[PDB]
């Protein structure tokens, strides 16, 4: 029998990464920050799949509480004594909007475009401001929270749960990342060479880079800065997010570690807007849960090229 636990899955694409692994057969762990939330998440999704009661577990965790991240490894190994799957799914993206919430897509749509021209070898992101009434508002509060979550958090459930990881013929951790923490995006020079240096790259550097953002963020003016222009806590957490994926991939040879992007899906946290349902986005993350032993590890995927991998 195989486990899998996922985090941030009472609603968005966690929610349906639990529906496809149980569908599968995998006991899953659905956990959430808020326990009404998450007791109402498992009663749905056991209704939806029609299965019996023991397939599906719920857990509290919220990734940000040490004492959470520790208590939810303490009853995996008095219920189960492993795990076989982490899924990392759990994340915020550091902005608050002001007026007309469809100016958030509209910075999406534009960094994907700059993300394509980058990608092609265009040499400098082209500026952007939203065409409706609103804007995207960026503090440090929100931006400290973003780190916590999105890198802080999966580095801290990675390490709390590796004990019972090893206890898995194929341990798999599965990082949703997103396309965002491409160094392409990430402006800062030294950053992009720490992140980027993969033979000096230890837990240490990665923390340090997220630390400098952070300090930057609170004490003076991003726009002063050589960090991003917009989404800067997104970039700047889903980069370290890569960057850890791979620290960990090589400390821990035995597991597949990855980080994966479920592409530009409807959910909360895009005002569901976006080319893809939550049931296409879960594919991805999926998909890397299952790889076959052997496959590639310590590497960022997004959609197209997670879905080709087998
Ligand atoms: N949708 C997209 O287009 C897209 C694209 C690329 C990457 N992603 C990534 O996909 C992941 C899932 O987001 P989503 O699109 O499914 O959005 P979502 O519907 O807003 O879901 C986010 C989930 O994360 C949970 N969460 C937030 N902070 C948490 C914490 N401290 N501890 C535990 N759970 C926490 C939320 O819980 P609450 O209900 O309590 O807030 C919710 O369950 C994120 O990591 C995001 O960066 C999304």
């Amino acid at each position: 029998q195989r486990y899998a636990l996922v985090t941030g899955a009472n609603k968005g694409i966690g929610f349906e990464i639990c529906r496809q692994l149980a569908e599968k057969g995998i006991i899953v762990i659905l956990t959430s920050r808020n326990e009404k939330r998450g007791l109402e998440a498992r009663q749905k999704l056991l209704k939806e799949l029609n299965v019996s009661e023991n397939r599906l577990v719920f857990h509290q965790l919220d990734v940000t509480d040490l004492a959470s991240v520790a208590a939810v490894a303490v009853f995996i190994k008095s219920k189960f004594g492993k795990l076989d799957i982490l899924v990392n799914n759990a994340g915020v993206s550091g902005v608050e909007m002001v007026g007309d919430v469809s100016v958030f897509n509209e910075y999406i749509e534009a960094d994907f475009k700059a993300l394509q021209a980058l990608e092609a070898g265009a040499k400098e992101e082209p500026p952007f401001k939203p065409k409706a009434n609103g804007e995207m508002i960026e503090k440090f509060e929100g931006a400290k929270d973003c780190v916590v979550t999105n890198y802080y958090g999966p580095k801290r459930l990675t390490q709390a749960l590796i004990p019972l990881l090893q206890l898995s013929p194929s341990p798999r951790i599965v990082n949703v990342s997103s396309s965002f923490g491409s160094l392409l995006l990430l402006w800062n020079e030294w950053a992009k060479g720490v992140l980027g240096d993969e033979d000096r790259l230890t837990e240490e550097r990665v923390d340090e880079v997220v630390e400098v953002f952070l300090k930057d963020i609170k004490e003076g003016k991003l726009e002063e800065s050589q960090w991003p222009p917009h989404f800067a806590a997104e970039r700047v957490s889903k980069a370290a997010l890569n960057a850890y994926t791979k620290i960990a991939a090589k400390k821990y040879p035995s597991f597949r570690i990855n980080a994966i992007c479920p592409g530009y899906a409807k959910t909360d946290i895009t005002f569901h807007a976006g080319p893809l349902s939550v049931a296409e986005a879960a594919q991805v993350p999926v998909k890397l849960a299952l790889l076959p032993d052997g496959g590639p590890s310590g590497c960022f995927f997004p959609r197209d090229k997670a879905l080709a991998l087998y």
